[PDB]
């Protein structure tokens, strides 16, 4: 039955994920038009000014699809370019007044996921989270 | 730690599926160059002769990419189009001597995906697995 169980599982995220490139549970509170990934470069952009190289290495997505994200970013005065006094090919990215709340907004999306997550597992006692944490350890490691 | 587990875990299945539409664990030992949607239609037209509708239905996809799909399944002799008596714009599909083998390798690599989920389950005890199935209970019920 975990067997099946498991298979459905997977499937029911498979069915969540088929556009999506992460999974954020519940609404997006953001006013203004953008995609998962496109929110999620803004706040990572917002704790340190990232290079576009770093962009694809924290999302783990391909750089082609990194210059595609932030030209309809830095189009809607988002995000700002800068480049250092020892140029090579350096291209650092600052994020802009207008995208501050947007990047709020996306860092507590993650952490109201998180705590969706905490609510679940808090459901189960410390001895009964262990059994979990050991499973979700192997099986984890099947998509690795 | 275990909402940052939950993270990652579900991370590791976003990754596994960038390209992927179902979750298979193993190499595919189909000697023919097919997508994993392209050998799964040949799996659901082995046991039942479906229509150009349900393999939709099925496989949880666009009818746009059906007909992507066994246009190109078609072209390499797997697939044979026909017609009931009574039409209304009905194609039903039939299932060639050439894609039986390939129906068997895929329908024999799911059961190879459910054993593998049926090693990690069997790790843990009966009451272990209880603890394990309300939380994928619970979690299942948050991509719904
Ligand atoms: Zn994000
Ligand atoms: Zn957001
Ligand atoms: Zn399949
Ligand atoms: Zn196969």
């Amino acid at each position: 039955a975990l067997r099946n169980q498991i298979e459905q599982f997977l499937g029911a995220i498979m069915q969540f994920a088929e556009n999506k490139h992460e999974i954020l549970l519940g609404e997006c509170e953001s006013n203004v038009k953008l995609t998962s990934t496109q929110e999620h470069i803004l706040m990572i952009l917002a704790a340190e000014v990232s290079t576009n190289a770093r962009i694809a290495e924290q999302l783990k997505i391909s750089p082609a699809a990194v210059t595609k994200a932030l030209k309809k970013l830095q189009e809607q005065e988002l995000i700002k370019s800068s480049r250092a006094t020892n140029d090579e090919r350096v291209v650092l990215w600052s994020l802009t007044e207008k995208a501050i709340p947007v990047a709020k907004e996306h860092a507590a999306h993650h952490e109201k996921t998180l705590s969706t997550y905490q609510e679940l597992g808090d459901k189960f006692t410390d001895e009964e989270q262990k059994v979990i944490s050991q499973f979700l350890s192997v099986l984890t490691e099947e998509f690795r």
